[PDB]
RNA sequence: UGUUUAUAGCCCUUGUUGUAAUACGUCCACUGGGGACUGAGGACUGCGGCUUGCCAAGGAUGCUGACAUAAUGGU
């Protein structure tokens, strides 16, 4: 019957990265290998 | 022991600095985060917003991974 899916209301937009993650500071990795 | 700001000061009233601050009550169709549960529906209609189009507007989508000799689900 060929089920055609909703035209869902979800675009996607850019992360609002957290305030302190500045590029050029130094960080912990938390996880991984590393 | 007795006295009246002196070589400490305190209390009461008024003026002033004053539209003082703060506490508190209350309101914001003001705002910034953290966590958890849920994704029902299945072309298009609608109510709206920004401007043919786009949207957080009549219910989740997108980007990825790992694993299949195991993970999940069982009995």
């Amino acid at each position: 019957r060929e089920n055609v899916p909703k035209k869902a209301r979800k675009a996607v937009r850019p992360t609002k990265l957290r305030a302190s993650l500045a590029p050029g500071t130094v960080c912990i990795l938390l996880a991984g290998r590393f």
